[PDB]
């Protein structure tokens, strides 16, 4: 089988997308975040603490025929950027673009942090790591893709990213009409439970590119794109004014500039993030500073290949017992 859904950027800068997600017995839709760099599947649901929420789409187990409480199990999460959430499970029936798993792991927010509660269009995330990132306990839960592994035709699945714009999010199938010239797929290593990879080096602009491995992840669920200070101090050399700052946290630059591109290597290929794809736009509104959409993973502790550089390619995470990703031009 296959499924295939579009996915929605949230704002006018692509800060996340959304994807709609039908859960229970009948169909209850949410849209969520699909997050490659997390493995837990939760909602907002009628559990929430009623001041947490403010305009998200609720999950009714009780509403679900096909809705069963999972006895004493909970979960907690805590994001890199600071948020977090918790509740309680349930395992019920979910169908993303007409691909459906019975008996995934729902789980129920019962409290969620600030940014949670001020995106109003997030109505909860669906984890596309691998299973042993799940935070179920006291019986770990797996991710929807693993369970939909077996049924699917091919054990992969693709994302497809817009600029300023729809893309698609297919599972067990690679839409050959979606791409331009070949895939070229890479190692991955899964010890930390992330769709880890190693890029082969990076150019700024229409200069040289330099041959350096950089180990990083492919995150979904990440806006922007983190990379070591070395790396970084480059790209922002070529911004006439660009500065790094403190009390804005991370590189601003003067929103008249005109952004040079970043490229990074995927083996002996190359992926072009066109240099507006780095613009985030100012700072506050009314201000003449922008916001960098290239920031220092030096505080972070890993490299993140966030929306900023997955969505200038066609991506395959293949789930294959030994698994790869695949980059392609679009
Ligand atoms: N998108 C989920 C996520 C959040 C944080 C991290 C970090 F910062 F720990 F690497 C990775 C993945
Ligand atoms: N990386 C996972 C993640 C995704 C979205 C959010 C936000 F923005 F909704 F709070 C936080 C963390």
């Amino acid at each position: 089988s296959t499924g295939s859904a579009t996915t929605t950027p949230i704002d006018s800068l692509d800060d996340a997308y959304i994807t709609p997600v039908q859960i229970g017995t009948p169909a209850q839709t949410l849209n969520l975040d699909f997050d490659t760099g997390s493995s837990d599947l939760w909602v907002f649901s009628s559990e929430t603490t009623a001041s947490e929420v403010d305009g998200q789409t609720i999950y009714t187990p009780s509403k679900s025929t096909t809705a069963k409480l999972l006895s004493g199990a909970t979960w907690s999460i805590s994001y890199g950027d600071g948020s977090s959430s918790s509740g309680d499970v349930y395992t019920d029936t979910v169908s993303v673009g007409g691909l459906t798993v019975t008996g995934q792991a729902v789980e129920s927010a019962k409290k969620v942090s600030s940014s949670f509660t001020e995106d109003s269009t997030i109505d909860g995330l669906l984890g596309l790591a691998f299973s042993t990132l799940n935070t179920v306990s006291p019986t770990q839960q797996k991710t929807f893709f693993d369970n939909a592994k077996a049924s699917l035709d091919s054990p992969v699945f693709t994302a497809d990213l817009g600029y300023h714009a729809p893309g698609t999010y297919n599972f067990g199938f690679i839409d050959t009409t979606a791409y331009t010239g070949s895939i070229t797929y890479t190692a991955v290593s899964t010890k930390q439970g992330f769709w880890e990879w190693t890029s082969t080096g990076y150019a700024v602009g229409s200069g040289t590119f330099k041959s350096t491995s950089i180990d990083g992840i492919a995150d979904t669920g990440t806006t922007l794109l983190y990379l070591p200070a070395t790396v970084v101090s480059a790209y922002w050399a070529q911004v006439s004014g660009a500065k790094s700052s403190s009390s804005v946290g991370g590189y601003v630059f003067p929103c008249s500039a005109t952004l040079p591109s970043f490229t990074f290597g995927v083996g002996s290929a190359r992926i072009v993030i066109p240099g507006d794809y780095i613009d985030f736009g100012p700072i506050s509104t009314g201000s003449s500073s922008c916001f960098g959409g290239i920031q220092s993973s030096a505080g972070i502790g890993i490299n993140i290949f966030g929306d900023v550089a997955l969505k200038a390619a066609f991506v395959v995470f293949n789930g294959a017992t030994t698994p790869t990703l695949g980059f392609a031009s679009k």
